[PDB]
């Protein structure tokens, strides 16, 4: 689901930054209660994505994907010129709704702009 | 909100189609069970856009733009080489989370590959 997939994105990222998940760090990023957090952590581990708490290889191989997701949807709608204020929202919604066919597509795109600057300067051409 | 554009777009749909949105209708092409359609009708009486259901100028006006934003989508995740069978599931849950910045940008980035086929093939080519 979107929810679980923001707490496993969540939770890698603060192993990554801190070397450690906290609960109260866990609803301070995701702008909700602990009770919350507590219950869904309860499902993650019943679906082995964890065991502080650790992910789990399964855990960890999710965490990594979403992250890299995260970032190649940024660096698209950065590309194609939406207003830096208005991308991390946008991904943040779209993320869980794009196929993994969708986002290496999205990917393939990203790198056809990022290999001939020209490329850039026409499409912002068109945008005039 | 995402179920009310869903709606809205439906209804829209049926009205171009067949000249007309009865709940049946609209229930089987959201497959949802006529109390919710019933519920979310009169939420969009309410709001004004609609009151033999027929939109009122803001209803169309909307219905016309989340049928143009569904269209636009879909011409992207094609142009990008995404599997066609893919494309519509796709849309359906990203058109709820995109700006209007990003459509607008999304829609030059189509004009950017419709207005040059060369560049279609040169993003092919990336993808092998
Ligand atoms: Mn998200
Ligand atoms: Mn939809």
């Amino acid at each position: 689901t979107p929810s679980m997939e923001d707490y496993i994105k969540q939770i890698y990222m603060l192993i990554e930054e801190k070397g450690y998940a906290r609960v109260s760090d866990i609803a301070e990023a995701l702008a909700v209660h602990p009770s919350s957090v507590t219950k869904m952590v309860q499902k993650l581990d019943k679906d082995e994505y964890l065991i502080g708490l650790v992910l789990t290889s399964k855990g960890k191989k999710i965490g990594k994907r979403l992250v890299y997701r995260h970032e190649l949807l940024e660096q698209f709608l950065r590309i194609i010129g939406v207003d830096e204020e208005k991308i991390y929202n946008d991904v943040e919604g779209i993320e869980h709704h794009l196929s993994w066919n969708s986002i290496d597509r999205i990917g393939d795109l990203v790198q056809y702009f990022e290999e001939d600057d020209a490329r850039k300067k026409d499409l912002k051409s068109i945008q005039k």
